[PDB]
């Protein structure tokens, strides 16, 4: 061993660089990569693992993004532009980054940060999720990964070998592999992994947690505005295939066989599967996505929610829950009447109509069940409450209520739930204020963002982000986020019976019970009944 | 013409008695016939009109009541046996009675009262159906009718001309007819007749109102906690044959025909077939009484909905309302978990059971949409939300979202309409505070009972009576509650669009907008269009 830079791995020696961090200084480990580029008769294959190297791989600067679509929909606008690839794309993209403090630590908590982007899009490399400031203030070593999105990550043709589906959920379990595998050589301890993402991340999260070969490879989980069994994360096989084969369809492929369908989109360069992706969806709707994780038998061998009540999943501790206002983006760039540069007061007709878009498998009982359970017939023309209303029945239905069934469901056999609601707006916050507490505005608190001066967020932001890094990380450490004998108020833990939560803000901490019940048995408990029955 | 007390009719000469009423006196003439007595082989039969009589009626003292079930729940308590017999019953109770001012005037403004009681039960003579308070203080005619109930008044084998049904509203008719071709010698103004009813009275109103051969009778309506179109106030003609056939059954009758069915209970006493007369209902049910009107194709030229749709109706004023707690005396009868000497708080089970009798054409899914929007999820043990969650249900869907019905079809096409919310509870009421503001404790301030110091109102509710007769008569007399001119707060039209109310109590009046809509657009409009889908 030479210097504090250099790390011997399994797979060869890697060069970090040293990274200035709040007038101090850390190592990281940019672009490692851990399994082979899946390239051309690869597209679509699970990944393989990463052959070892001679030599030492420079690890200065990150690698590149997966390939993705990218949002256009406000040029130059970084609310919107925060979230895209910033730096190229490629297939060759399965590669994780490693932020070590200095002095290298010997044996220490590991976090894996696992990004968002409902499938189809996300990057490990965002402003947002440097992961420097995390690990040099509380001491971790953190980690965050990438895996393949949109029908590279995703496409499903199950019964061939070739596109099985769910390899993007593969590629995020080499990572986690590799990292069981050899970050004790970065001062990580192995046996304390806490796994974290946000939204679809926060799903993967979920869905490691099921999936047998998954579990074993970390300690414990946080899920951010997500959960395994959210309406738009998974598809049943024929439904995977329906989508491979009209994917196919808008590319004039030969579709008599599985082998043909795939030829076909092997020779395709990336860009025509993105520009076409959209067109596979089977409804008008918004907070779907076109290539998500099938239910397959294999990664998962039943449904998810027999798995989820014979308690066929990883027993450990979770830390997890959502933002006021999940819905709001999905509004904003899909249902009629909701723009950027207005208050967004929606009239009856657009209310009805987002419903519509909002729960697209509805028939006409269910879509007014919606309705009457979400209008104030004292004031059905109030444009502010109808516009909120629909951001309730959005985030309700797609983030809040699958969340809520997912906790009280794993709090039954698992061993410690913390569960929180995170609603501070930001003050510096450029979307408009009608969306309030946005989808992903939680990730800068949780990533510490707030400390940078020059980002110009306030000192009451700043000690929130510093009291929500300090919960993150003391649960990564032991499954449990309150300091053993402090003087601070204690988030209590999440029982079956007495469903304790708390707030998240710049606010004292305040408990309450029972989150969104009101709601959550609607959408949980009533709507699906109602829609099984006509 | 000889004296005040005597007064000549087309039927005949009638003899009244001078009686005391507030330090004054005024005339009263009671138990004039106005049919002929529906006994033996008239029994189930529809009305014929009373034949002339020589010499003088004396009508100083109360007919008979109509045979009718007798409430026995609470022996001596006067709460209940307020509303029973205080007559002796018999066949023969087709009367009414008059009260008119002193001196007796010209062309007065007549009211006319009918009855409630499920149309089960009911007498035109109970105390708190006393009309001299009325009529002396505001100078109108007041009659009240009296009309067959029960088996005797709906017994119904559509096709027969022996029991045709409904023979107890064309009682109501008949008294109606003898009060417009006769009230003119008593003084009263026969083009200014209002009809006014409570609860089944209420609904039969609505009836007359909607009824072609009723319409001409009178001018204006008055409908108290009652609407034609209640679940519980008809039934399809298959549906009282099937009872009556049951009630048959009940009596060991011969049922090979129509004629051997009714010829078996005509033999039968009144009480026979008054003791078994529960026994024929479908569901074990509360709010649901045996024989009542039926759609006909006669009486009700189609389904009370198309009349209601297509305007046809008689087109005139009406002024009608509700009580707050119009569901507490058919649970503390039927429900079990309510009893009388308790608080009656509510469990779980009993919630769920009360449910199932209140709603008893429901599925399952019927009951859960029920529930849910009934129950709060925060807090679904406290006993006391489950109680009055309860009394609510019962309430809307029986009273409150049928009038509320009632009142936005009707006000399409008629000529004004007046809404009331009696909220007050009677700080005498002998009945415990959880039931609330009852079913039927309005017309004790209808009728002017606070007035007289004994009963042991406060001076407040003395003031609520007065302002209430003064609103009752002052409607009848010109189609307006409120005084032309006067300085009083107005209570304004109710209209399509606006959908004002006002509360009638103690206190200041308050007008409000869309009485119980959240609640009635789930009565009125998606629980039958749910239970229509499955
Ligand atoms: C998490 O798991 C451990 C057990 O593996 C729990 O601690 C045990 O609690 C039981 C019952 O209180 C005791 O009988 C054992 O002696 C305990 N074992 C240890 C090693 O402490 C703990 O209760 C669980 N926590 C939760 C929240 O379920
Ligand atoms: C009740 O009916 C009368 C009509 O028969 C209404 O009074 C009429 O109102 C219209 C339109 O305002 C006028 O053109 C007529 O000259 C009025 N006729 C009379 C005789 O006044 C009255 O508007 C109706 N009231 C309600 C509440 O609908
Ligand atoms: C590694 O490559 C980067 C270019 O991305 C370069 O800036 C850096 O100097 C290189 N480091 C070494 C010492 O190889
Ligand atoms: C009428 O009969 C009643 C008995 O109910 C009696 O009290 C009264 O004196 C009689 N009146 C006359 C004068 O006939
Ligand atoms: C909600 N944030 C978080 C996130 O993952 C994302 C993806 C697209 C647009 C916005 C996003
Ligand atoms: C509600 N009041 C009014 C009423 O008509 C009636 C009948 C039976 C028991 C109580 C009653």
């Amino acid at each position: 061993d030479h210097s504090e830079l250099l790390v011997n791995t399994k797979s060869g020696k890697v060069m970090g660089t040293r990274v200035p961090v709040l007038s101090s200084h850390i190592s990281a480990f940019l672009g490692i990569p851990f399994a082979e580029p899946p390239v051309g008769n690869m597209r679509f294959r699970r990944p393989e693992p990463k052959k070892p190297w001679s030599g030492v791989w420079n690890a200065s600067t990150y690698p590149n993004n997966c390939q993705q679509y990218v949002d256009e929909q406000f040029p130059g606008f970084s609310g919107s532009e925060m979230w895209n690839p910033n730096r190229e794309m490629s297939e060759d993209c399965l590669y994780l980054n490693i932020w070590v403090p200095s002095p290298r630590p010997k044996s220490t908590t590991v976090m894996v940060w696992i990004y968002g982007g409902g499938f189809y899009s996300g990057s490990s490399t965002l402003d947002v999720y440097n992961g420097k400031y995390l690990a040099y203030t509380e001491e971790v070593v953190l980690v965050s990964l990438s895996y393949r999105v949109g029908a590279f990550g995703f496409l499903a043709l199950h019964g061939s070998q070739e596109a099985p589906g769910n390899v993007g959920l593969l590629d995020q379990r080499m990572a986690l592999q590799w990292v069981h595998d050899n970050i004790q050589f970065f001062g990580g301890d192995p046996k304390t992994v806490t796994i974290f993402g946000e939204s679809a991340g926060g799903a993967s999260v979920g869905m490691h947690i099921l999936s047998p070969g998954s579990r074993d490879l970390f300690r414990r989980a946080i899920l951010q505005s997500g959960s395994p069994n959210c309406p738009w994360a998974s598809v049943s096989v024929a439904e995977g295939r329906r989508r491979a084969v009209e994917l196919g369809r808008n590319l004039n492929c030969n579709l008599n066989s599985d082998e043909e369908l795939i030829h076909c989109l092997r020779e395709k360069k990336p860009q025509e599967l993105i520009d076409v992706e959209w067109n596979v969806l089977p409804f008008d709707s918004i907070f779907r996505f076109s290539f998500v994780p099938v239910i397959d038998g294999e990664f998962f061998p039943t449904s998810l929610e027999s798995m989820l009540n014979s308690g066929n999943f990883k027993k450990t501790q979770i830390l997890l829950g959502v933002n006021k206002d999940e819905g709001s983006f999905f509004l904003l760039y899909g249902a009629p009447g909701f723009s950027k540069d207005s208050e967004s007061k929606i009239s009856r007709e657009d209310f009805m109509s987002g419903v519509k878009l909002s729960v697209p498998h509805a028939n006409d009982l269910g879509l007014d069940a919606v309705t009457l359970q979400y209008t104030d017939w004292m004031d059905d023309n109030n444009g502010i409450k109808n516009r909120d209303g629909l951001d309730d029945i959005v985030g309700d239905h797609n983030v809040i209520c699958p969340l809520m069934h997912f906790v009280n469901k794993y709090t039954k056999f698992g061993n410690g739930t913390y569960l929180y609601f995170f609603n501070h707006r930001a003050s510096n916050l450029v979307w408009p204020e009608w969306m309030g507490v946005i989808h992903g505005y939680e990730i800068e608190f949780v990533f510490g963002l707030p400390l940078v001066k020059e980002l110009n967020y306030t000192a009451e932001e700043e000690a929130l982000s510093r009291r929500i890094m300090h919960y993150w990380a003391t649960f990564a450490k032991t499954g449990n986020p309150n300091e053993p004998h402090s003087q601070e108020s204690k988030w209590p833990l999440f029982t079956t019976k007495e469903q304790k939560f708390i707030d998240l803000n710049t606010e004292p901490m305040k408990v309450h019970q029972r989150l969104r019940v009101q709601m959550c048995v609607f959408w949980n408990q009533f709507l699906p009944k109602l829609l099984n029955a006509t």
